[PDB]
């Protein structure tokens, strides 16, 4: 794995950890802080080593200067520093310093070295936040958290997290235009965050019916800026009047970014029948290629409604498949993780194992090793954190109602 560096602060003091997560090497360390100015310098030789600052201090920031995969842990202590830090002065510190306490602070809870009240507790500060960069990494960390809720029989607590996460987006949500304007990460921002409204079922869904319904009544010939367009098909794909219409558009559709997007919308509907109609032809390769057919299994798999269809499908189709894609390639790989690497029971684990040791001969992928570890690794984090992020989320929905701060 990676260096993982522990800050400690005791008034002036700073000591300095080094260790490899899964022997020594001179470490360059760079840190600013409270007082400091700028980026102060200092390599750790040792095991471990202190310095000393001139004055005592509020919140200490370190980087390591190395190219690639880091992290820095600080404590209890210095956590709850930064976090205040970033809920009062958040840009105090860089895009990509913001994003990297927030890829850390996830790592650390399923790692073991932070709870996940804790970095829950850092991800408040998302409601000030305007950069895409920590808005993404964010992403990153919170959505595979309900993504493995959907799999299992938690209705209540995946919705009231999908409910703290457009919670804590919704302010740059309603910022948005409806337009191409712009950067290309303002662009991407406007893309991916107008999806991702549509997708929670953000009332202002309708805002996209309305596009969806006017595209439709010109079949296609009006313009839909591209921004918009996943989302706008997206909701459009909810109805069957829409979905079997979105899809005549990818028959006669000569682009390929079009058919893409038209892609992903029908693979989100919730009427199954129409991924098992999606699943069959893509399969059969003359209404839909069988290239795509990677991709259409694993969003299907994905889906919440369509995760039970593509897992079986692999496994009636297994022989077939192999015909096709042969055993080795990327695409049987891809296809394995994809329909069964966010399952976190023990049942789900023993399905995997059961279905794929059956296979002998046809069993040794290392795709096989790496959805049992990655299923033995959520299995283990879920078992651990899903009743604290469920206390968590119905006791930080009732400070909103009342807290003891909030006057009295």
């Amino acid at each position: 794995g990676f260096p993982l560096i522990t800050i400690t602060v005791r008034g002036r003091n700073v000591h300095m950890k080094q260790e490899h997560y899964m022997y020594l090497w001179h470490v360059p360390l760079t840190f600013i802080t409270s007082k400091s100015d700028m980026v102060h310098r200092f390599l750790l030789k040792t095991k471990t080593d202190v310095l000393i600052l001139p004055e005592e201090v509020e919140w200490i920031k370190f980087n390591v200067g190395m190219n690639g995969y880091y992290i820095v842990h600080y404590e209890d202590d210095g956590w709850d520093s930064l976090t205040g830090l970033l809920k009062g002065t958040h840009t105090a510190v860089s895009s990509n310093d913001r994003a990297s306490l927030i890829n850390n602070a996830f790592q650390l809870v399923s790692i073991g070295k932070l709870s996940i009240e804790k970095a829950l507790d850092l991800s408040l500060y998302l409601k000030h936040e305007t950069e895409i960069m920590p808005v993404f990494q964010g992403l990153n960390e919170l959505i595979p958290m309900y993504k493995l809720m959907e799999k299992r029989d938690m209705n209540e607590v995946e919705t009231q997290f999908k409910a703290f996460l457009i919670r804590l987006l919704r302010d740059l949500i309603d910022k948005q235009t409806w337009t191409d304007e712009g950067s290309v990460s303002e662009r991407m921002l406007r893309s991916q965050l107008l999806l991702l409204a549509c997708v929670h079922n953000y009332q202002p869904v309708q805002r996209a019916e309305g596009y969806f319904r006017k595209w439709k009544e010109s079949n296609g010939n009006l313009s839909l800026p591209v921004d918009v367009t996943l989302a706008v098909f997206a909701v459009g794909a909810q109805s069957t009047e829409g979905w079997d219409f979105l899809y005549s558009k990818y028959q006669f559709s000569l682009s390929s970014t079009e058919k893409s997007q038209i892609e992903f919308a029908l693979c989100r509907t919730q009427n199954k029948e129409k991924l098992q109609w999606l699943l069959d032809e893509s399969f059969k390769g003359d209404k839909i290629k069988t290239q795509e057919f990677p991709q259409i299994l694993t969003l299907i798999g994905r889906n919440p409604v369509g995760y039970p269809l593509a897992w079986q499908f692999l496994r009636k189709n297994w022989n077939k498949l192999v015909q096709k894609f042969e055993l080795g390639s990327s695409s049987i790989a891809h296809m394995v993780m994809g329909t069964t690497n966010q399952f976190s029971t023990r049942t789900r684990l023993e399905e995997v194992k059961g279905f794929f040791s059956s296979l002998k001969e046809n069993s040794q992928l290392r795709c096989v090793q790496q959805t049992i570890e990655t299923i033995e690794e959520n299995i283990g984090w879920m078992d651990k954190n899903f009743d604290k992020i469920r206390v968590w989320l119905q006791s930080e929905k009732l400070e909103r109602m009342i807290i003891n701060f909030e006057k009295l």
